[PDB]
This record gives C-alpha cells, structure tokens and sequence, in this order.
C-alpha cells in the first residue's frame, strides 16, 4: 500500500468507513483507546476497542476512484468487513433531515472503473451483503432510530444533479444519492468483502433545514449502532 | 386494454405466484381452493383461487425478459401489483445440489433491448426486489425447514450462449445462479411500484455437471416450495 | 439434448413454419395431412405431418428474442434448418391495411443481451432472411392473388414502450412494421446456418376488420407459405 | 447549392451508376452513348449520357462512408433517386473466385460516428438495399450468362486492420465479402427514399490476369446499366 | 500498397496532405521541378523541392476512412511526418473567412474506424505532435498571417451537421469543423508519425452572413501554404 | 459551496491544485504570508502571495469525481485559472524518477463523470490551454529542469494496472499515467478554465527514489510551477 501506510496488524478486520476525515476523527471518540494508525493524504485511520471487538474507522475521501483504493488497501492490510457511513440527499419528499437510510442496492451509470475492473460494460448487480444488511435494520429499530430501506444513485457528478435528475432516479427506484456505493458493493462483491452502507440525510433535493447541532446529534446516533452492528 | 391476457375485471387477484412454465401453472393451480382458469390466450395460463382463505393467482409468463414484461404490464391492468416469481434455476457454483433453492436479493445483466427501451438510456438501474417480500419468504422457509442460499443471479437472454467461460465470470462477479426473467422482473416493478420477490429451484449445476435429480424428486422440490411461498403471498 | 422441445429425433422435419401462438399452431396443424403432435412441453406445442409430398413440421415460438432463439436451436438440434416465421404485425405506415400481409427482408433492432451473447461484440450484423427463400415466397403470394408488400420490421423487446414517438422514429428509419422476433431468426439464423424467411399478417395499424377476416387472411397466408416451404 | 458536386441542375440524371475509382468512371463512360463528363471538382468524376432509352448518369465516390455519404447527397439534391454502386470486393469464402460477382443482400458494420450522427443513437438500423431493383440485378446478371452469389458483406472502415482474425469473424457472421462503402449506402437510402443496390467484382481472397479482370469488370458494368434502365 | 503506387525513393520523408487534388496540382507549383509520382484512384502526390528541400504533396481524399488508407500507404513508402492543410468551417462568430487555424486537438464520436484500429471505445488522446505544431505557430506569426489556436471535431457526417451541431460542439472547447483530423492524429500516435494540422477557414456555421470569393481564397490558400512549407523544410 | 468552506475574495483567481494535502501544507511555505482558507473534508486551501501576484494552493482529493467538485467550487469563489501539479506513474523506460511530464491531453474511458457532464459518449478532446502550457515550458528550460511533454493516461482504478495495461497505454502514445487530467481538461473547456499539468515521476511501470531526493524534485518543480502562474 502506498496511501494508506498503517502497519500490518494496525487495521481490524471488521471497519466503519467514512467519507470525511473530519467525522473519523470524531467517531474515534466512541472506541475504547482510540490510536491514529495513518494520516498519509488525509485518510485519517483510528482503531480500537468497541463491545469487546476490535474495530477501525477509516476516511474513504470522496468518489469511486478514492474509495476503490481506500477499500484496497485496508483489504491488503487484513479488513474484510465494511460500513459505510456517509450523507446523502433524499430524492424523495417524504424523508425528513437528519433520519437515515439502509442501503438495499446502488444504480450507477456504466463507464470508468467499472469497466477497468470488470472488463466490459454489464450491469453487475451492484448489492450489499444480505446478513450484515438485516443487521443493521435490527440495529437501527432497537436504538428506536429513524429510518427508510431502498436503493440509491451512485453520482460521479456532485455538480450535474439538476431537477430532471431528480424525477429520473426517484422515477427509477432510488430514495437518495449519494457517490461511492456503487464501487463498493460491486468492489466487494468481486473481491469476497462483506460490505453494507447506512446513511444520514443531509439534504432533499425533492423537498426543512437543519441545524448542525440536530444533525451531529443524528450522526453520533447512527454510529452507534453501526458500530453495534460491526461488533456483533 | 390487454391482448394478451383476456381475463375480465375482478378476475385476477392483486398477489399473482408467477412461474415460466404453463405445466406447472396448472400443477400448482391443484395447491388452491377451487381454482379456475381465468385465462389460456396464447398458453399463458392463469388459475385464480383461495390459499388459506386468501383470494390469490397463479399465472404464467413464458420464457425470456420480452415475455414476462408483457404478462406483468396486463396482468397488473387488471389489477396486480405483488408478483413473487418461482421458476427453476442452474446454479453458478458448486456446492449447491440439485433441489434446493435460492431466494434472490438482486439481478445481474447485460445491457440493451428491453431496458434500453423502457429506461431510456443504458444506466445500470439497480435490479432487485422488494426488501421486505425477501425477508419474508427468507422466514417462510426457515420455517419449513427447507434448504436455501440467498445470493444474485445473472438473467441470461442466451441460454445456449452459456458456456465454460460463462460460469467464471459470472460467478466471480457475485452471483450463484442463472436464469432468464429476474432483471426485467425487478427493474419493471422498481419502475412501475409493484411489489416483488423471486425463489429458484436448482434444476440443474453448471458448475458439477456430474449431478442429476429425477422429475419425482424434482416434482417434489417444486411441491414443498410453493407451498413457502403461498404463504408468503398470503400472509 | 434438448430441455424444451422434447420431441424424438426423426419427429420432427428439416422443414418447419413457426408460429408465435400455440393456438396459432393447432389450427394451422389442420392443413396438414395426418398430422400428430410431438410436443407439448412448456407449452411449446409441435406438430409435424406431409404436405405437398414433402414432411413439415408446424412449432410454436412464444414471444420474444430468448424464446425463439431456444426454440430455434432445439429444432434445429433434432433436425431442422429450414424456417419460415409466420406472425402478427402492427404497420407503421397508413397505407397498409389490416389483414394484408408483409414479405420481410429485413430486421432492426436495438443493441442488446442477446445479440451481445451470441456475437460477442456490439457488432451490427446485418440481420437478413435467406435471399432465395424469400423470393419464393413472394412467388407463393404472388400466386394466390394475395396482397402484399416487401420491407423492413423493427424487432422490439417492449410492446408497452411503443408510443406515438415511436412510430415516426422507425417509419423514418425504413422500416414498414414493428414485431419482436425477426431479428433474432435472421441473425442467429446466419451465423448457424439455417435458411430463414418471414411473412407477417397485419393485424393493426399503428399510424392509422372482423375476426372472420382475419381468421380468412390467416389461413390463406399459411397456405401460401407451406406451399413455398415444399417447392 | 452543392460544394463538392458542381454539376447543374439537369445535368445528373435520376438513374445513377456509382463507382469508388475516378479512373473507372472514366473508363465506364465509353458505354453510354454521347458521354459529357458533367463534373471534376475534388477528382469527383461524374458523366451523363444515354443508355437504351435512358439518361443515366456515371459518378465517382471516392473512398469510405464519409466520401460517399456526401456524394450521394448532393446527387440527389441534384435530382438522383436510383443508386447502384458497382465496385470491388474482397472475398471471405474461398469457393469463390476472382473476377465473379457479387449481388449485395445486406451490409454489417461497425456502430460509429456516421450511423450515430445520421441516427441520433446506436440502434442497429437495417442496412438492406431495394428488394426489387436488387432481383432486377439478378435478372440481368443471369441473363448475360455471369457467374454470381448472392449474400451479404461487411462494410469496414479500417482497410489496414482486416487481419487473419477479421476473416473467420465475419465469415461466420454470414458476410462473403468486405468492401467499404454499402452500409453507408443502403443505411442513408433507406433514410431519405433513394432506390439503392450493389453489384460487386471479386478482386482478391483473403479465404485462398489483369487482362481477364478488365473484361470482369466491362461485363459486369453493361448488366448494371441494363438493369438501371429496366 | 494498392492505392498509391510509387516507387522506392519517390515518396519524400516529410509530406503536405490535402483532401483536394485539385489543391495538390495547384500547391505543386511551389516547389521545384515538381514531379507527379502517383495518379491512381485520384490521389495525387508531387515530389519536388523547397528551400532546396525535397518534399511531397499528396491527396487523400475525403474522410477518415480516405485519409487512413493514404498515410498507411505513404508511410510504407518512406513518410514519418505529415501536415494535414486542409479547409474548415468555424464554429464560432469572430473567425473570418481566409483566417487560419492551427490545431491542437480533435474531437470525435467513437465508434468504426477507432474501434478496429484501437480494439475497443476508449477515448484516447488525439493531438498533433507538440513540437511541430509550435513550428507552425512560428512561421504564421513570421509571415504576419492572422491565426487562431483550439480544437476541432472531426465529423464524419457533413449532411448532419444542423444548428445544435454548432452550440453542442462549441460549448465544448472546438472552434471548427472538418473531417480528417481525428484519424490522423490518433493513428500517428499510434504508428508512431509526427503529424500536425492548420486549416483554411471556408465558410463559417456561426455566421452565415459572410462570405469569401475563390479569388480572396486562393491567395489564402496559397500564403499559407508557404508557412506550411517553411515549417516541413525547417 | 458546501466543501470548500472559504469566503469569496479569500481564493485567487490564479490556483495550484494538488492531490495530497500534506503537499499543499508543504508547498505553501513557499508563499508569502499564506493563510489557510479551508480545511473542511480534509481539502486544505491557502492563500497567499508570490512574484506580486496572489494565488492559492488547493487539495484536490484522488479521483475524477473528487477533483471536479473542488474545482467547481473553487471557480464558483472565484477561481479561472487552474495548474494541477502531481505525481504520475511512468508508461516508457527512459523517463527516470523525479523528472517531469508537462501534459498535453488527456486519454480515458467514457462513462460515468464524463457522461454525466457532456450528456453523450463523445469523445471530447481533453487538453490544457495551450498558451499557459508554453508557458510552463520555458518556466522549467529556465530552471534547468528535465522534462518530457506528452499525453497521459486518466485511470479511475489504480489497482487495475497491471502489464497488459502498460504497453496497451504506451503503444497509443501516453508517457504517463495518473487520474485526474482528463476531468481536469473536460471540464474546463466546457466552463471555460484555463487549465494545465505538470507531472513529478514517482514510479516507472515499464522499468528507485529515497524521498528526500524526491522532495527536492517536488520542491523545484513547485517554484516553476508558481513562476508560470504569476506571470
Ligand atoms: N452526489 C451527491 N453526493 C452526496 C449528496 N449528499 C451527500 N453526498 C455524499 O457526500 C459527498 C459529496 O458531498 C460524497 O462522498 C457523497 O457520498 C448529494 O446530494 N449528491
Ligand atoms: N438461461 C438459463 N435459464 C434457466 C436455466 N435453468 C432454468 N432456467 C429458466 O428456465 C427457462 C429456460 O429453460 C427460463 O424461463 C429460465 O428462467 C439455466 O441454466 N439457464
Ligand atoms: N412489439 C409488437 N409485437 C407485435 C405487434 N403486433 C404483433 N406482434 C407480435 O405478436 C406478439 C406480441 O403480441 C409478438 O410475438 C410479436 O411478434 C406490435 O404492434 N408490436
Ligand atoms: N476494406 C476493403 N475494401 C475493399 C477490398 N477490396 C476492395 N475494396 C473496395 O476498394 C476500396 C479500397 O481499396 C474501397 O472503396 C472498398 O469498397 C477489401 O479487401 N477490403
Ligand atoms: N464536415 C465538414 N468538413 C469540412 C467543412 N469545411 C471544410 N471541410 C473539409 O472539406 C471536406 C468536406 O467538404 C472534408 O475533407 C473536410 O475536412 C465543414 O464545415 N464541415
Ligand atoms: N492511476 C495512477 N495514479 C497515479 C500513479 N502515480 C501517481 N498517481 C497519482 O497519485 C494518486 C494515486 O496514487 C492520484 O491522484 C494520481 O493522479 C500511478 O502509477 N497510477
């Protein structure tokens, strides 16, 4: 590995991976001896102890291509179980700021690192792993948590979602957007990861404010049951 | 109004068990209370009866994504809206023996035809079924003590296509099963906000060529899982 | 062996007309003489008799691309490798009326699975009936008095996706009618090395008749086309 | 007004025989009666002149989709709506022979930049010539006692890419025969509702006497012109 | 080669491509006992000198599919280095007829001849050779010829090139449009020629409303086509 | 903007945009008084002046996606003019380690971003402003810098490069390959940016460096990058 430069021994096998190395940093707080095992280009690493397992958290930065390497190399380094958690925009009115999102399938358009991987332009099915995925509903409805189950679009364009993005995806089956679980599922999928994503609505695109102070709040609850999942 | 299908109003229940095959139609048609054929137009049987009390019909949709896109859309003009496929399957990977099932949680596919024309596009829109009818049947065979893998399949348009080379990619690409009609099944429903779901019957391993059932013990594997899913489509 | 047609080597001829419709399949088995049924299976009902000195054998297709390309190659493992298609179709021009018939020379078709399959690239391979079959049944029409005209189809995979804006699009494009299965007999029909051929029955105008016209049309359009299969 | 075909208005005629090779509509021309070379702009030969009882025109179309895309375009705006291209082939199957011919029932291609420009999108258009101008071809061959097949060609646009490979791929895709410019031809026919065919003189196999080819190719021309004025 | 048939030796190293032979025959008579090596198929190619500089002027015809058979069969001959001088249609209002463009780059639909000389639709790079492209801007600016640099989409249809045709390709980064470019950039990459391009502008799809006699074009064509040729005996 | 969380008048229109982070914490030490304007989601930013102009140096993430919403952000503050200055892996043997690639366009796969962006699979011709490349040029002749300008290879996925991928990219005339160049180059031709890159080798695919002899090359590159900006 040549990004991520932790120590073999370093990385947990099960890790919560995030976007923002911001949210890594302050997630840290909720493990038991919290230890930095890398900075190099920002990725932000911190692994400890939670519900007597060990656990890492690691910043994926923002993107497929990012995230693919990330995933990579924490892999090369032992991990095999991943959670995302990320933000998102709700492509549907109903779902209010701040309550979260299960993850049941990404759509994705074809192209760039799906055809270096995969070699061609099928449309692999592009789902999290079924088991961990239950996990996480039985987790969120015990912390009695907010939340919505369906799939979601996997931009690669933060700056093209215009309003007829918006009715073509809703109109598709997707309640949100978001850009990195596409490569995720598909990534693991190939490569035997067990991998699932739970995550925070910070906007709606079809539709309210919030704070800052509501939505670390809704942050720092859903990390604790995903952190409850990954140690169960 | 349809063409295909010409059942009248009132005639087709809202939760349809769909299956490619117009024989077992009418074998499974034999599960229900006072079945009646609503419809044999073009060999597309449809039986409509009662399973626990509960109105429900059994309807089929021929083989490929083209056909069952037809049967779907007329079937849900005259009133459908929960489809729960159970078809046969041949599995991508070894250890899965003839008999046994897979209750699918998404559909791998090529591009082009079908989805290009009801998309519009060639975007990869995610194929699969309704989160809660899968957890449910996942329940439902627990529960008759039936042996099942939950897995992706890959919806085949080419069934003699389906070579050596097939098999690895295909199973290194995350699926454990190939069959023809799950990816238009999903997308349309995805589409359309139907509710569905799909459980396969391993027919056949084109991963251990080695391994063969009989139509009795198959019969019997068709048997013991429609009743799963029966009461998953009446629950 | 074949998991579809299960019909015994030797029933089934080297000569056979499909049909899309099972019913479509029985009542065209009556212009045969001493006509039996070898298959029933999925459906896919299968007749096979004499006509015109010659066996013949009459088989159900389904509908869509994968079910006559697994019908198609069935047949053809027990025996067949000569096809004439025998459908319904929707005109996409106002001056063809209903119940008159169309002599196929051609398919278009929209980039999918199936051809991707089979070819193994984005090709597009020129998807043509057999040159010599299709004048003869030109002939075979043209000899029962029977009005009809030569063009090109588009071979759709969704009969729910054809909206008015689809009609101008494949008009402008050459082709005279829209049904789904001629371009994947053509195509496969080419590379395996079958001669095929397609004439279609209109039966609706999408730009612009009692069932006993149409069931008359029917019949004198199966005539015509077994009579070109044993010339 | 056209800027690569300068002829005038009247000066094509409705009934057009096309060749790729400016050299052989020359040669061509001495089959119609009273030829006048009508244009030679951009090496664009065009002729007109009379042939049993028609005017019927002779133009060249240079080489590939894009060349002969234009030139069939400005003929018609000039007033052609009868193409027949008479050109050379290489064969894909060794059974047949140099200087025999080949009456086009279709042309495959490759999806690209004229077919996406002209279509909007990538569907696979069939690229079939006219039924019955393409029998009458067939009528006149026979009837000049010619040795021909009928069947369909692959239209390349990478002359110096048809490798080993490239033969028994589009071989077993149903073609006999390469050439570069029919799919382009009966595609953009097709389109604007020009009556269109191809005739097609073996001149190389890539499955297996100038003077005898020559001949092929005179023959080959007056069963064309017959047929343009059938 | 079949197309082009000259002999060893008669094809010059460094060669001047246009798509008219009637540009060719015309362009010829700069050089020095200029001598015509090949008339086949139209394609008409002059051997002479410049500057006491032997060099080639050759034809290729209209489109990519044309122009691909000729610099294979050239470069079999003995050609490494190639300018295409050609004509253009500008995509935007403020270029004016007979004004030149030097390009740096070609747009282009994927797809035929990319796809069998490539094997698969991957947009690869295609730009002319840096250095020579830098020459030609010298040698413009030294005969005070007024000049633009940028892209160009290399069409393969010019019968499908409506008005969304000019606000599309403009808006991303192409000042005009011809038909050869693409190919020839992207198949000297690969075969490993050093090639370059200026155009001619002939007419202008952002302003209809102006127009040039072929009096105030030839002499274009021709005060071009010294800097041209300065630069290939450079 | 809702990533770069800076205030309008504290970028400059003139930017260095650089992948890694601690290079651009590195780099600004080469400023006058430079300030740091944003360090939300880890894209530090600082601001400050050299050769009496001012110009900030941005963090631009790994990756297409990533580096098109800074710069769409950045621009949307003011920036116009964009130098990304990297590290690439070399595709041809003779390029050594530390030297220096001035990129003269861009290859990639169509798809995604691209799709997204120009609504179509066009292939768009992905180069830098040919003007402010030039002018990089003589910026590193006067330095006495060893550079080699030529295409390169956008990948979105590292871990996919493997032999077959090296001579496939070499033999369609790319020296180098790195990620974010083509989306550099797309996009600010279609918003109107004037764009280029210089690339430091930090690897050779076809054919080893400490890191303090890396450092100096990065450092020197630095000072010649600055110097074309503000000229
Ligand atoms: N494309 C997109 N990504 C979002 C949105 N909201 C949050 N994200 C996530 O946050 C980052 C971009 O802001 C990416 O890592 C995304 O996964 C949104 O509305 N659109
Ligand atoms: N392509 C494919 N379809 C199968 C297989 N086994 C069962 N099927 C199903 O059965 C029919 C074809 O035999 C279709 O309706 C398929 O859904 C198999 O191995 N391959
Ligand atoms: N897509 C389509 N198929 C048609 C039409 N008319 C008849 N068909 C044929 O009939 C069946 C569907 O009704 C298919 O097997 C088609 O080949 C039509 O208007 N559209
Ligand atoms: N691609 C190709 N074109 C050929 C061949 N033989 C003749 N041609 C024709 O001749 C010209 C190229 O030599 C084009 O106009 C083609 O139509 C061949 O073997 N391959
Ligand atoms: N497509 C196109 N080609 C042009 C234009 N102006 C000049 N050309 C060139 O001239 C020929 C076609 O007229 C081709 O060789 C082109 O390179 C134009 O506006 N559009
Ligand atoms: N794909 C790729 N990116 C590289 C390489 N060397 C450096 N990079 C750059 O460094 C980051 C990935 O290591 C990206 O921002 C790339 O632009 C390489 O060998 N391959």
């Amino acid at each position: 590995p040549v990004h991520i430069l932790a120590k073999k021994g370093e990385v947990a096998e099960r890790v919560l991976v995030v976007g923002d190395p911001g949210r890594a940093r302050l997630l840290s707080t909720l493990l038991q001896n919290p230890k930095l095992t890398n900075e190099n280009r920002g990725f932000l690493v911190y692994t400890g102890k939670y519900n007597g397992e060990t656990v890492s958290i690691a910043t994926h930065g923002i993107g497929g291509p990012s995230i693919a390497i990330v995933l990579e190399e924490l892999a090369m380094l032992g991990a095999n179980v991943f959670i995302r958690y990320g933000t998102t925009g709700a492509l549907v009115p109903y779902i209010n700021l701040g309550e979260y999102i299960i993850v049941t399938g990404a759509s994705y358009n074809q192209g760039g690192l799906f055809y270096q991987y995969l070699r061609d332009n099928a449309c692999v099915a592009s789902t999290p792993d079924f088991e961990l995925t239950n996990k996480l509903v039985t987790s969120f409805s015990k912390r009695n948590l907010k939340y919505y189950v369906g799939n979601v679009f996997s931009s690669d364009a933060f700056y093209a979602e215009d309003e007829e993005f918006v009715k073509k995806w809703s109109s598709r089956g997707n309640i949100a957007v978001e850009m990195e679980c596409a490569t995720l599922f598909t990534l693991s999928k190939v490569k035997g990861w067990k991998s699932a994503t739970v995550l925070v609505v910070s906007d709606n695109l079809a539709k309210i404010w919030i704070t800052k102070e509501e939505l670390e709040k809704s942050v720092m609850d859903g990390a604790k049951a995903v952190l409850d999942t990954l140690t169960s």
